[PDB]
């Protein structure tokens, strides 16, 4: 079964096999007085691993590398952060110290610098406009436009029809927006529509936080978003 927030002590990381050569990683961290789970992705890249997002902090991210080495045993050589918040770039310095080449869009790297967060080393070209997609090893990176954040990316694994929505996609059970301080509430439904249009075949959809679902998570998130927008 997919691991839940209460089953993961802060500082520990679980891996979950979604498909051949595709895992999510699950960690937990405190924010504003409560503890939340957070998802990232791991994808086999030939003889190497591509990492999508940190495990939300330096300590969790170190535990992530240890768990990858224990359970999979291939080297993590590249990492992509899908926006500038700490559940995506917090731990980048650990990754870099461990030998991992870290990447993000120019906009994410800039927003991280402005925020005082950790800054991935390398800039990803070709994602500056809503609807842009680029290939990055075994995944496609896609900028759907502003949503949870202005810089947020989603990731698609064609080999397994796995769509990683990051924090622009909410889990089914989540019915309130919570904190959306950096969100573009007006653009977010349009951005989810681009995701739907571009990955109509997705079979597994992983939100940034919580339980995986299917394409139903997109409409679900749009419903939550405008509700918070509708009063
Ligand atoms: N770093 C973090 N991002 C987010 C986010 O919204 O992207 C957090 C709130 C997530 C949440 C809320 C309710 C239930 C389960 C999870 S915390
Ligand atoms: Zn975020
Ligand atoms: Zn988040």
């Amino acid at each position: 079964e997919y691991p839940t927030v209460s089953e993961i002590p802060v500082g520990e990381v679980r891996l979950y096999q979604i498909a051949d050569g595709v895992w999510s990683h699950i960690a937990t961290q405190s924010f504003d007085g409560a503890v939340y789970p957070s998802n990232g992705l791991i994808v086999r890249d030939g003889d190497e691993l591509l990492l999508i997002d940190t495990a939300w902090g330096a300590k969790n991210t170190a535990a992530l590398l240890a768990e990858i080495e224990k359970q999979i045993g291939l080297p993590v050589t590249r990492a992509v952060s899908t926006h500038f918040h700490d559940d995506r770039v917090g731990g980048v310095d650990v990754l870099r110290a461990a030998g991992v080449a870290t990447y993000a869009s120019p906009s994410t790297r800039r927003l991280a610098e402005v925020e005082g967060n950790e800054i991935p080393t390398h800039s990803l070209e070709g994602l500056s406009s809503s609807g842009d997609a680029v290939r990055f090893g075994p995944v496609e990176l896609f900028y759907p436009g502003a949503a949870h954040s202005t810089d947020n990316l989603v990731v698609y694994v064609p080999s397994a029809s796995v769509l990683y929505g990051g924090c622009a996609i909410y889990e089914l059970s989540r019915t309130s927006a919570g904190n959306v301080a950096d969100a573009d509430l007006a653009e977010w439904p349009t951005s989810i529509e681009r995701i739907q249009q571009h990955y109509p075949e997705a079979q597994f959809v992983i939100p940034g936080h919580g339980l995986p679902g299917g394409l139903d998570l997109l409409k679900h998130t749009t419903n939550v978003v405008k509700a918070h927008t509708n009063r």
